[PDB]
């Protein structure tokens, strides 16, 4: 019936995206209740970024240097404070669209939807994974700062990502909605680089299960393996060590398919050693690791 | 800055999705103005599908056999007519959320966003391409019939797909919003199969340009080629013949990058012959063809 990388419906967030401008810089903000959250480097000029003292830079700021637009509407800024690396800009109008929302700090390996915007206008929506080195591989051009990642869990909108940075290597980085960077990064134009990316093993397994469910099963073998033995082959190819809790987490998927986690770990073992010999798994010739077990169970059940 | 397969923000459509039930069957519908569009096979039982006479089946229908819910709300059905392969069910309440909308019949090779729903509830959003054989490769489980594909062009919401069918081969099929099937398919449980899928050449080129823009350029060569010569290698690998209009269409992309279409056709020529030798292009080890030139220019500019 198909398996696709898909994003939560984005309506509940489209209505929270506004435009923020300070000096010659314009980017995006998040309008919840009477507050608009955005990245604090909005107040920085080209020269400031090299070594900005944000507290000092912010004092010199008066509310009229901050210009906020809900679509074409304009919002009145009546205060501005800093929380870690995010600008809180209080406004008169509470957003009548504010949804039921949380501010969550996700875990590496977890996934969220990103609503990409340019000048307060939503552009599109896509799913990203928080890599083990606290980066994400998304689509953030000029004017994309302020786009936020989120999950929808039944009632609630869980905001987990606000985009700040791009790294020399093409990957991305940001903060939670309290303003704390994921990873070691700083909002400063100085040398910093990601750690080594390893690969999210439990997700790859989840992806193979998803593929068995959808008819791709050529990679299934009769072998079985032990965690320690597989995890020795894992370590060779920069794969996250698998754990018993990961196996527990994969329970429902192994059940729906009739394949022990450990039987699939042997199938995975063979694919790291020998590659794919020109066959495909769910339309890839590479192994994929940005699907969580939950993401798969949601779509395959 | 990144290139990702992304879908239009889905808010303007989330609010048009309702639940439809007839007998023991429940699926999705599209509530625009005072009308709810859904697939007409909703009125068919297991036995009917084999050879349904829909006109006859529909006469035996009274409005009370049709049950429609906007969320938990219920809508009153005050009429029901058939238009090709879609049920039009008039209702008392005009949707106060009805957007500015068109009903467009897209062209093979063109792309649209699909808002997947299950029992009137939106589940997620993703981008699909109308294959040259009038199928799509999406994610449509039980209760997904009625999910619609759409594009957003500035003001308007262009509805182009409503999902009806799944094919023995795992691929999907449906109608425009006037109820005309794409492809040769019929809403009947009898033998029918897709034509041979060829590959959308102009899209693959667009994808290579997107990859050059984002730093992947190992596949660039010094050679050049002629359309007829490339299109001879195209025909070998079930690739759509390239045309001068496709080259015109790729103009802006070839401009942004400095690579003549024909210089890229030679790079593509080499990749069909020799494959990728274990390198990747925008995180694939395969060539991709579900990006239009427009889809790329939108994200890379
Ligand atoms: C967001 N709206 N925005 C604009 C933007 C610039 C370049 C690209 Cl490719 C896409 C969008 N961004 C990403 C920025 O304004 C940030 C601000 C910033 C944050 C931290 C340090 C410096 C600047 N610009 C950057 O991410 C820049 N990154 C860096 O200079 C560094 C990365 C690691 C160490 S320094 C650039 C290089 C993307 C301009
Ligand atoms: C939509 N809500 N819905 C349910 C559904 C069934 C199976 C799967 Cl895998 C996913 C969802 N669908 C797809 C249907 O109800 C259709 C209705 C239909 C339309 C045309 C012909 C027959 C039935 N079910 C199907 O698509 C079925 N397809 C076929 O029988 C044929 C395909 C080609 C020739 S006959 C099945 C096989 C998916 C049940």
């Amino acid at each position: 019936s198909g398996f696709r990388k898909m994003a939560f419906p984005s309506g509940k967030v489209e209505g929270c995206m506004v435009q923020v401008t300070c000096g010659t810089t314009t980017l995006n903000g998040l309008w919840l209740d009477d507050v608009v959250y955005c990245p604090r480097h909005v107040i920085c000029t080209s020269e400031d970024m090299l070594n900005p003292n944000y507290e000092d830079l912010l004092i010199r700021k008066s509310n009229h240097n901050f210009l906020v637009q809900a679509g074409n509407v304009q919002l009145r800024v009546i205060g501005h404070s800093m929380q870690n690396c995010v600008l809180k800009l209080k406004v008169d109008t509470a957003n009548p669209k504010t949804p039921k929302y949380k501010f969550v700090r996700i875990q590496p390996g977890q996934t969220f939807s990103v609503l990409a915007c340019y000048n307060g206008s939503p552009s599109g929506v896509y799913q990203c994974a928080m890599r083990p080195n606290f980066t994400i591989k998304g689509s953030f051009l000029n004017g994309s700062c302020g786009s936020v990642g989120f999950n929808i869990d039944y009632d609630c909108v869980s905001f987990c990502y606000m985009h700040h940075m791009e790294l020399p290597t093409g990957v991305h980085a940001g903060t939670d909605l309290e303003g704390n960077f994921y990873g070691p990064f700083v909002d400063r134009q100085t040398a910093q680089a990601a750690g080594t990316d390893t690969t999210i093993t439990v997700n790859v397994l989840a992806w193979l299960y998803a593929a068995v469910i959808n008819g791709d099963r050529w990679f299934l073998n009769r072998f079985t393996t032990t965690l320690n033995d597989f995890n020795l082959v894992a370590m060779k190819y920069n794969y996250e060590p698998l754990t018993q809790d990961h196996v527990d987490i994969l329970g429902p998927l192994s059940a729906q398919t009739g394949i022990a986690v450990l039987d699939m770990c042997a199938s995975l073992k063979e694919l790291l050693q020998n590659g794919m010999n020109g066959r495909t798994i769910l339309g890839s010739a590479l192994l994929e690791d940005e699907f969580t077990p939950f993401d798969v169970v949601r779509q395959c059940s």
